């Protein structure tokens, strides 16, 4: 099995490459933001449970026929509540440093110190709450930035360890968005492929929308033409590995 | 940080190599069997409290002035309860596939099937219970063979990633005993270094480094310095 980490801003051709690889090769995929979306879909169902709030499922957090930039018109209190349920969920997958979950009859809550950092972080976010902003907030604003910078790489490692030994040719991580994820990837001997559209940018200022640095050893596919030109570049890049 | 997995049989000089590295470089060490001794020391403290059993601390589970071969005279029954408490401790570190821990008012226990597999497995162990047989039963008879072949390597992965930006030059795992664990180390980008003596062992695969301990300590030491040099 060959481990590949893909890197590319929105609409750079990176998502196209990911799909080209998944449909033309024996590949298994793992999304770093996978568990972010599972935790939010779970928290949401706990939050919108017996409310008149719309039912958002994993598919919607996946963006399947749902615009994740849609304003959900939520209050900072609602958002804090959701983040606390998302944390209780994640803590059952892998312990978040400094977080404890307590039960009061099917009512899960985090410890005060953790609940207090959630509150402070959320209270200072003035953006409107979309599925997209909730992903950015859970992933980065809270966890990476305040509890465990390597949590999402840790969950990828547990998955990889379950699968490195199977019959797939490739193991792809298509959504690398933080430099430290790239650092872990290079350390583990992953091939890092950047898909770049000559002089283009991310229309989101969140750190997870920023273009990742190209370091020595990284491969770069310049998407400066047609689609088959891209498909050819992909084929010849992989043929080499 | 360079990830190094050391391999070698008893008296090959593998242990001397881990020591020299730890003593001469910015290095941090992780034992795959660490959590095994921690869980047993935990499960032990909890069960020998109720009884008139010897008090074994994490210090004797480490074999620190204790013979881990020492028979403890346990009922397959107590061994089974010790084992379930240890699963409870480990499950809080990283979930063991197919195990759920529940609180019974000042008493967590594992779901029934996990409980049932534990009993079945501990019931065919016809041996005598030393601390050392307990480590094996927990580590291999149970977890690796019946729950998750990769569980000890998953716990190393959590710790390695945790130390990822810590400033150490090397991360050394010295006690790998299974080949599947060495496969996982290679899959995670480790350099495998075998310490062998001229005339059981894990296989030496293509890419692994081999240090032949055929001379003196200072010669062993010199071979280690030059091997670390080209990593
Ligand atoms: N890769 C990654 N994504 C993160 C992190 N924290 C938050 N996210 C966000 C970035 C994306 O907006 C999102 C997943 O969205 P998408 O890949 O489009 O389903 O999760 C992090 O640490 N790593
Ligand atoms: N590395 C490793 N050690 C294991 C595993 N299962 C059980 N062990 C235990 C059995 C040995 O007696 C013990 C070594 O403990 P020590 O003497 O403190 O280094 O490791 C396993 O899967 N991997
Ligand atoms: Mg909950
Ligand atoms: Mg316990």
């Amino acid at each position: 099995m060959k481990l590949i980490f893909l890197s590319g801003v929105k609409r750079s051709g990176k998502d196209t490459t990911a799909d080209f690889i998944m449909s033309n090769y024996s590949a298994v995929k793992y999304q770093l933001a996978g568990p972010i979306k599972d935790a939010l879909a779970y928290a949401w169902g706990v939050f919108a449970a017996n409310t008149d709030y719309p039912c958002l499922t994993r598919k919607e957090f996946e963006g399947i026929d749902y615009d994740r930039e849609t304003n959900l018109n939520l209050t900072k209190l609602e958002v804090i509540t959701i983040m606390e349920q998302a944390f209780c969920y994640l803590n059952g997958k892998s312990p978040i440093k400094g977080v404890f979950v307590f039960d009061d009859e099917g009512k899960e809550s985090v410890n005060f110190v953790a609940f207090n950092k959630i509150t402070d972080v959320i209270n200072n976010i003035e953006d409107q709450w979309s599925v997209r902003r909730l992903m950015q907030a859970l992933g980065t604003d809270l966890i990476v930035n305040n509890f465990d910078r390597m949590y999402w790489v840790k969950l990828f490692a547990l998955d990889y360890l379950d699968k490195f030994n199977s019959g797939y040719d490739y193991y792809i991580v298509p959504d690398t968005r933080q430099d430290h994820e790239m650092d872990a990837a290079r350390a583990m001997g992953a091939t890092v492929i950047h898909v770049v559209r000559p002089g283009q940018k991310s229309n989101d200022t969140h750190i997870t929308e920023a273009g990742l640095p190209i370091r020595d050893g990284d491969l770069v596919i310049t998407n400066d033409g047609s689609l088959e030109e891209l498909f050819s570049k992909i084929k010849n890049t992989l043929k080499v590995l």
